C-alpha cells in the first residue's frame, strides 16, 4: 500500500524528453529510474488530474511487458518514477538507426507487445497512444509498453490513430479496436522497416484522407520473408471498420500459431 515514495529520495539528472506533460529526467531511486514531473511551480486544477489519473492506471500494472511503475512523489514538485528502460525505442531502432533484426526478432517484438496490450486490456485500460516510440526494447530483448499519459479504465502523432478517431466521430471513439488499430500500424513498420504515408508530407491531407477513407497504408511493401498468415493479420488489424478488427486475445493466438510452424 502507498507508494508515496518518502519526500526528498528523489534525485533527478540528466534531460532526457519533454511534450505537453511534462518533462522527462533520468533520476535515480535505488538505482537508476526514469523520473517524469511538472516543473510549474504550482500545479493547476487540471494538470493535477492528468497526474491523479496516469498514476492510478499505472498501480493497476504488473507484468513484464509494462513499463514497471514504482512509486509517485507530491511533495517536492508531481513526480511519477518509473524503471529505466536500458535501451531504445523500438522507433529508433526501425527508423533512426536502421537496426536489421531478423524476422523471427520481429515477429517476436509482435507477440511480446501483443501480450503486453492483452494484458491491459483484461484489466480493462484502453493505452489511446500506443506507438513506435513507446514501446521499448530493453536490454534489446525484452518489449516494454510505456507512456500512459493518455491511458484510461472505461500530440501530433496521427500516423497511429484509428480513422474513427481522427474523424473524431461523436466523442467516445477510443476503444480497445482503436488500440487494435495502432497496433496494426506497428506491425506495418515492424514489417515494412517504413512509417506509413511517407511519400506525403502534409499532416492535414494525411489526417483528412486517414479519416475520410481515401488514403490506407501501403500493404504491397511487407519484406519478402513475411510470413503469409502475418500480412493477413496486420490488414485485418487495420480494417477501415472499427467493429471488425480481431481484439487482442485473438492477435495473440494469431501469432503464436503463425509462430511455431515457421520454420528454419
Amino acid at each position: 500500500d502507498d507508494w508515496e515514495i518518502p519526500d526528498g529520495q528523489i534525485t533527478v539528472g540528466q534531460r532526457i524528453g519533454s511534450g505537453s506533460f511534462g518533462t522527462v529526467y533520468k533520476g535515480k531511486w535505488h538505482g537508476d529510474v526514469a523520473v517524469k514531473m511538472l516543473n510549474v511551480t504550482a500545479p493547476t486544477p487540471q494538470q493535477l488530474q492528468a497526474f491523479k489519473n496516469e498514476v492510478g492506471v499505472l498501480r493497476k500494472t504488473r507484468h513484464v511487458n509494462i513499463l514497471l511503475f514504482m512509486g509517485y512523489s507530491t511533495k517536492p514538485q508531481l513526480a511519477i518514477v518509473t524503471q529505466w528502460c536500458e535501451g531504445s525505442s523500438l522507433y529508433h531502432h526501425l527508423h533512426i538507426i536502421e537496426t536489421k533484426f531478423e524476422m523471427i526478432k520481429l515477429i517476436d517484438i509482435a507477440r511480446q507487445t501483443a501480450q503486453g496490450m492483452d494484458y491491459l486490456h483484461a484489466k480493462s485500460i484502453i493505452h489511446r497512444d500506443l506507438k513506435s516510440n513507446n514501446i521499448f526494447l530493453h536490454e534489446d530483448l525484452t518489449v516494454k509498453i510505456g507512456d500512459f499519459g493518455l491511458a484510461t479504465v472505461k500530440s501530433g502523432s496521427i500516423l497511429w490513430m484509428a480513422p474513427e478517431v481522427i474523424r473524431m466521430q461523436d466523442k467516445n471513439p477510443y476503444s480497445f479496436q482503436s488500440d487494435v488499430y495502432a497496433f496494426g500500424i506497428v506491425l506495418y513498420e515492424l514489417m515494412t522497416g517504413q512509417l506509413p504515408y511517407s511519400n506525403i508530407n502534409n499532416r492535414d491531407q494525411i489526417i483528412f484522407m486517414v479519416g475520410r477513407g481515401y488514403l490506407s497504408p501501403d500493404l504491397s511493401k511487407v519484406r519478402s520473408n513475411c510470413p503469409k498468415a502475418m500480412k493477413r493479420l496486420m490488414a485485418e488489424c487495420l480494417k477501415k471498420k472499427r467493429d471488425e478488427r480481431p481484439l487482442f486475445p485473438q492477435i495473440l493466438a494469431s501469432i503464436e500459431l503463425l509462430a511455431r510452424s515457421l520454420p528454419k
